[PDB]
């Protein structure tokens, strides 16, 4: 019973910390106690109804943790344990990072928004493939986690010149041991990097990265969970016209990509009195509707031909059914874990069983892309 997810008492820590406890700290503390591996676990087997695929990664269930949850890669075991099929670390850069001055994340409690200018801090790609490794060597002596995935997130340090340039270091020393690899040209607390989703050098930057995966063999394998090159995803900010969204839509299609994560925080959120005038992006429930017409548009855009992995404003199993339904085939959380603690996986995956068999599909692959 303690060790089950939903015990009382991480309702009752979890209500404590988001009213006297800062953001970051909070953050750091259950870290801490996953790094100690003293962090509740849900290792019951999910839904065959519910599980889902990008191409060939065959996700056990619709649900993994959003990058800049675990920077640094420290806390993969214990996060997954938690119910989650899969988690993308990072946004790591080449050289570490301590970020923005704080406090830089602050929290709105009876919204559940977020507004963080973290700015990529994390301990550098070095470091952060060591810990992977870590966690690969790990999982090759463990069943219960051999089917559980992992991504890495990849961007830049503040002052690199040439984003391709630090893209490639990350490739070049962490790819092999990724499931995926997601472009991150769309936090808004790097200046310019958002500017990188224009038509012309966001094409460029793709096929760098691809070319760069695609010679990791010849370089000299895969000590990952497909035992696969990596796909690649990139990760696009919803602060777009119709415009750019609709050029980015026709490189997708060109270079071939192999998903795309919708989205990332926003500026769009400014009725959130205690945030007025702060710097960064904001998450939570405020971006859920934002988020999701941005996956209806760019599933059209793109002509149903590139899978989208939605993250924004999830914290229901009809919110999830809603994503589904616009055209992801998986969710990432983030918000909900800050508001809803320790059970986010168990209860959000038991409310989407509940809503598929309530609304008559046979599966959760039949709904996606319904709505359209
Ligand atoms: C404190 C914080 C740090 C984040 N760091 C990253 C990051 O490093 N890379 C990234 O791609 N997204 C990052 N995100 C964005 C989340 O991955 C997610 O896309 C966003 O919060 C929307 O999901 P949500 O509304 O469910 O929280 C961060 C979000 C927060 C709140
Ligand atoms: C809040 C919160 C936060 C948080 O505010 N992140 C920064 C705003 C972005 N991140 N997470 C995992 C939580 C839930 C949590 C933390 C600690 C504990 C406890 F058991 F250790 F007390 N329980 C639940
Ligand atoms: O992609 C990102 C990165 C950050 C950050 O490190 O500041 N913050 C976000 O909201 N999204």
């Amino acid at each position: 019973e303690s060790y089950n997810p939903e015990f009382f008492l991480y309702d009752i820590f979890l209500k404590f910390c988001l009213k006297y406890i800062d953001g970051e700290i909070c953050h750091d503390l259950f870290l801490l106690l996953g790094k100690y591996n003293i962090l509740p676990y849900d290792t019951s087997n999910d839904s065959i109804y519910a599980c889902t695929n990008i191409k060939h990664l065959d996700f056990i269930n619709p649900f993994g943790v959003a990058a800049g949850f675990d920077k640094n890669g420290v806390c993969i075991d214990s996060i997954l344990k938690l119910g989650f099929s899969f988690i993308e670390i990072g946004t790591i850069t080449p050289r570490g990072q301590t970020g923005n001055a704080k406090p830089r994340i602050f929290r709105d409690v009876e919204s559940r928004s977020i507004i963080n200018s973290c700015g990529f801090n994390n301990m550098g790609c070095d470091k952060v493939t060591e810990n992977l490794i870590l966690f690969r060597k790990r999982q090759e002596e463990d069943k219960l986690l051999s089917k559980h995935i992992v991504g890495v997130s990849i961007g830049k340090n503040k002052d690199t010149v040439n984003i391709v340039d630090d893209l490639k270091y990350c490739i070049n020393k962490i790819g092999r041991y990724a499931d995926y690899i997601a472009i991150n040209v769309s936090s808004p607390n790097t200046p310019g990097l958002r500017d990188n989703q224009e038509a012309g050098k966001l094409k460029n930057i793709i096929l760098s990265v691809k070319e760069e995966i695609d010679n990791l063999e010849k370089n000299n394998l895969w000590f990952n969970t497909t035992k696969k090159k990596p796909l690649v995803f990139v990760k696009l900010a919803p602060d777009l016209n119709q415009e750019q969204k609709k050029e980015i839509a026709d490189v997708l299609l060109e270079t071939n990509i192999d998903g795309m994560i919708i989205s990332n925080t926003t500026t769009q959120i400014n009725d959130i009195k205690s945030f007025e005038n702060k710097k960064g992006g904001v998450s939570g429930a405020k971006l859920k509707d934002i988020s999701t017409k941005f996956i209806c548009e760019m599933y059209n855009y793109t002509n149903k031909q590139i899978p989208i992995i939605a993250s924004g404003g999830i914290f229901s199993g009809l919110d999830a059914l809603e994503k589904i339904e616009a055209g992801a085939s998986v969710c990432q959380l983030y918000s909900c874990l800050v508001f809803n603690g320790m059970k986010s996986a168990v209860q959000i995956k038991r409310e989407l069983n509940h809503l598929l068999y309530q609304r008559g599909y046979y599966n959760l692959k039949e709904a996606i892309g319904r709505k359209h």
